[PDB]
């Protein structure tokens, strides 16, 4: 059940949707490419104390994961589900879709990303004391910026990150299988009416999404363990939902 019309017409309805909760533009960022932080610039980023740059990077994250959010409320399908359902998916894949949305705003070219207006590179953000989870972020956007996504492709990939019938906590677990079902075949009927198959075996193993994310869990809680009133009191709430209710407030509206 679900003939070639309909699977067409599921691929139009994800990429509307992917366009409409876009944070950006992606002409506004490559037209943005050449404003570059300059040495002195870079200087004053990492020279900020490292509760201030952790609450500005939390915050940047939570106004990402709002647009998550919109996306998945666009969904066919995610609305139907049930509440218990819609968060874990979220909480399981928000931080996944804005890992893989991220590499719009990635130049490959000088390994920048965009940032409060400009592009940086990795040592912009020395002062979270996480280089080994900056590297792996800027690794993991490196190797799908070689895959040269159309915005259409990034619009079915991020729909599939996010409705996954095996994330566990999931009390209609056929009913999510269903959905991620017609839209791996509406991703896959795209790539082959697009010549574009030859990703499928490119994209990046399910567990790099998994490991960034326990990375980005493991040192929040090395975070909040040395500054619990920092976080308590100018962490977002959003983000201490998902990382450390508002989501409720988010899907009912
Ligand atoms: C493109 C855009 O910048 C939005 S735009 C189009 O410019 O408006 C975007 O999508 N950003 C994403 C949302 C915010 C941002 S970021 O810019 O602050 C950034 C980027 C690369 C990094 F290596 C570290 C942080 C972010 C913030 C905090 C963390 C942490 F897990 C970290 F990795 F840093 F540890 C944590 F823990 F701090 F939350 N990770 C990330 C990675 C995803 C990007």
């Amino acid at each position: 059940m679900a003939s070639l019309t309909e699977i067409e017409h599921l691929v139009q309805s994800v990429c509307k949707s992917y366009r409409e909760t876009c944070q950006l533009r992606l002409e506004d960022l490559l037209r943005q490419r050449s404003n570059i932080f300059s040495r002195e610039e870079v200087t004053g980023y990492q020279r900020k104390s490292m509760w201030e740059m952790w609450e500005r990077c939390a915050h940047h994250l939570t106004e990402a994961i709002q647009y998550v959010v919109e996306f998945a409320k666009r969904l066919s399908g995610f609305m139907e589900l049930c509440q218990n359902d819609q968060i874990v998916l979220l909480k399981a894949g928000a931080m996944e879709v804005v890992l893989v949305r991220m590499c719009r705003a990635y130049n490959a070219d000088n390994r920048t990303v965009f940032f409060e207006g400009k592009y940086g590179g990795m040592e912009l953000f020395r002062a979270l004391g996480c280089s080994e989870l900056i590297s792996s972020i800027f690794d993991f956007s490196h190797s799908l910026s070689a895959l040269h996504f159309s915005e259409d492709e990034i619009a079915l990939y991020t729909a599939l990150v996010l409705i996954n019938a095996h994330r566990p906590g999931l009390q209609e677990k056929r009913k999510v299988e269903q959905l991620q079902y017609n839209l791996e075949l509406a991703f896959h009927h795209h790539l082959c009416k697009t010549h574009r198959q030859s990703i499928l075996a490119k994209l990046p193993p399910k567990g790099k999404l998994r490991s960034l994310c326990s990375q980005h869990v493991e040192r929040l809680q090395i975070f909040q363990h040395l500054h619990p009133i920092v976080v308590q009191a100018a962490f977002p709430p959003l983000y201490k939902e998902l990382f450390s209710k508002i989501l409720h407030r988010l899907l009912q509206e």
